[PDB]
């Protein structure tokens, strides 16, 4: 499980060792399912991330500052069973999120460009789930090669299912 | 990971490979947090069980019938941060459940006796804990028989619960 290096980041496969640090970042993310996580919920979420790596040998990465070790966000792949059928459930699904104090600096683009280039060599068609109201993420997703193929409701809101071949 | 065998059970470390079979067992368990898991919640819970094995080299096992191959339950160790304090959170916590149809035959005891002895050999006999509802008499008795003693109480999930420890 190797660490990747970009111009400004180290990307380190997620594991239990950075739990406290990752948990503080979740708490600072002003969004239901993050700001209101209990410690046991967060812990189980991170355990699942580590399980993904053990089972499929890919998953999520911490975005770290190479000098301070500061956690600037997270990005990578997950297998989920959200119920959007067989072309979406159990496929590698890309997701990313930059920490609150660290946004607007092209960190997400830079991390995902490296993850996707890497994923292309290891493997596959990659999918993503993005709210139709989230214009900047959909902008970034299109630049990364993702194309909207289906709209669904998720959390009683319109979302797109996207795919990148 | 090492499959363990008892007189009446095959104990297989839990992995994603048995997700369909394990998910169907969880849904026939008549208890909040089990009967009412979405497939995605069940999937994340089993991913977390594999994560546990990866980080700590111990965790949960499927209990399989040596004759039919059907799953009779699950037992083992888990690592949790429920907020009961450093005496309890992040220690191997023992837990077990047998499908209702096969309860009352000593299955949980047989699985747990065997998992504890294996644990003792591997990590050289560290303290193990358990969380059990005060109103769950059978389960408290089993726990006493496996070496566990209550040392504290907490409210959890609407109800009084004991913290138990062994060794």
């Amino acid at each position: 499980r190797q660490v990747l290096k970009t111009d400004r980041l180290v990307l380190e496969p997620q594991s239990m060792a950075r739990f406290d640090q990752w948990f503080a970042m979740e708490r600072q993310r002003d969004e239901a399912g993050h700001r209101d996580l209990t410690e046991d919920q967060a812990w189980l979420r991170l355990c699942a991330r580590q399980g993904m790596w053990d089972a499929y040998a890919c998953g999520f990465y911490y975005l770290l500052d190479p000098v301070s070790g500061e956690m600037r966000g997270e990005a990578g792949f997950q297998f989920r069973r959200r119920g959007f059928g067989p072309g979406f459930d159990n496929h590698p699904e890309a997701a990313w999120a930059v920490a609150s104090a660290h946004q607007g600096r092209g960190l997400a683009a830079e991390a995902m460009q490296a993850l996707l280039a890497h994923h292309d060599r290891s493997s596959q068609r990659v999918v993503a789930l993005i709210a139709r109201s989230n214009l900047p993420s959909l902008r970034l997703a299109e630049r990364l090669g993702f194309r909207g193929y289906s709209d669904v409701a998720f959390d009683g809101a319109a979302h797109l299912l996207l795919e990148r071949a």
